């Protein structure tokens, strides 16, 4: 089997999973919804908005449904983004307050801990977002919240081909969250000072993830399971440092992030310049 | 042809419609939207599902709940009473220029307008009313019948004035025939309504025959006629259910309440500002 230390990573990351993962977005309220009612720069907006066009569904406690389709492409392209924006600052706590429950990740330096959930806070939400994927129905299930893909010329956008290949994989819940382990104890994240520190944690959650798929999945058919975990893992930090810039183009002509969104996309000391995130990781 | 009278007449009511009609509701903001056993009935009878286009071209639809427990029965019913005060408010404003109903004594402009209130917007909401997709396209906003529906009296009305594919002069006598009614609750001038009414009752026979000789218009001036008599026998059913839904459940506007009745001025203080302002 595994080392018991093995064993407890796994027992700590799961732990951590459950009281930080609101798997069905019970706690998400009061956000923003659509209202009822440099060129260059522009048109780049416009395709980075264009790939991932979805169409919003909120069911209520009495049974109703509403519906929201997105206009056609003018200003309307960012008729979602405060919705996205509210999405996005609420799954970014949650996962600050996974890497604040890992005790490896509490004994780094703070500066370390700030780099860390700066590289790593998009691509943990994509591995969480991936878990209430349904890829039959191509839609984001997160409660009440259901977001489906308006449209092959979906798998052409990476961050869809992303969902779409890591769905298949058929991954477990510790294999998920070894993937989150994984990500965020990443060594060659900007700013982050003890890179050998990091790369021992890195490989000790990798050798698990590597031994996890040995010891509880048949030997020879998952032969390359864990090859194929990394390589998605590779792929989704490309696709990272892709959504960051598209982020930074949208935000430049159309200001839309969150204080907390700011700070984690480098939007205007890491612990002076980043106080939101320090103190969310003193509490 | 038609006197010179009539002619003018039809003049008026149609110059009144085009002032009073918003067919595109772009004037219509500020509404609510959503977040014993007979009254579950009433509701049960009109379930609509609601559709709202932006100017962006994006749509917000709404599918209405399940009757379950009750109380999410009456989701849609504070935006029907927004819709419904708003239609009233432009019924009044076509009553208001019509010089006919303007020389008409203020008590019994209020009797008037309180008796074919809703009937007046069944009329201007059927102009809107698409039968063969079941909704009525009010602009942005879009009502559909959420899926032998026809028993509802209401809903068979829409249908058949519909299929009568009446032009918008012969609506616009309806609503004048349907407004100047003497037997109204309240009305005075007995006699002087009922010459009115006759008036614009013969223009309407005089406007079908000059303009309409073929034969699947045959009786139509006497369908319109018993339409609008089946018109005032569903106004009374609606008055009655909306009562009960009101009893168990407080929804109507302060207009409304006005109308329905939840010294005529002194209990219609909103119909009397709204009568004395200019058009």
């Amino acid at each position: 089997g595994l080392t018991e230390e093995q064993r407890m990573m796994i027992r700590e990351l799961m732990d951590a999973q459950m009281k930080t993962f609101d798997t069905t977005f019970s706690h998400f309220k009061n956000f923003r919804l659509p209202g009822v009612l440099e060129a260059a720069k522009w048109s780049q907006v416009r395709k980075d908005l264009c790939s991932l066009k979805v169409s919003l569904q909120l069911r209520g406690e009495d049974g109703s449904v509403w519906n929201y389709k997105p206009p056609a492409d003018g200003k309307e392209i960012f008729s979602l983004l405060p919705h996205m924006a509210d999405m996005s600052t609420y799954m970014f706590k949650g996962i600050i307050s996974f890497a604040k429950v890992i005790s490896y990740f509490r004994d780094l330096p703070i500066e370390d801990q700030i780099s860390l959930l700066k590289g790593a806070a998009f691509e943990l939400c994509q591995l969480r977002f991936n878990t209430v994927f349904n890829a039959e129905t191509g839609t984001w299930e997160c409660g009440r919240l259901s977001y489906c893909l308006e449209d092959q010329q979906l798998l052409l956008e990476p961050m869809l081909k992303f969902h779409y290949m890591l769905k298949k994989l058929q991954l477990h819940e510790e294999e998920y969250v070894l993937m989150q382990a994984i990500s965020l104890f990443s060594p060659d994240r900007p700013g982050v000072l003890q890179h050998r520190v990091v790369d021992q944690l890195q490989e000790q959650f990798a050798i698990t993830l590597k031994s996890y798929i040995e010891c509880n999945r048949p030997q020879p058919a998952h032969r390359f399971l864990f090859l194929k975990i990394m390589a998605m893992l590779t792929e989704l930090r490309s696709i990272n440092a892709q959504h960051t810039q598209r982020l930074l183009r949208i935000q430049d002509i159309h200001p839309f992030a969150t204080p907390l969104m700011q700070e984690v996309f480098g939007i205007t000391s890491l612990t002076e310049r980043h106080k939101i995130l320090h103190r969310l990781l003193q509490e």
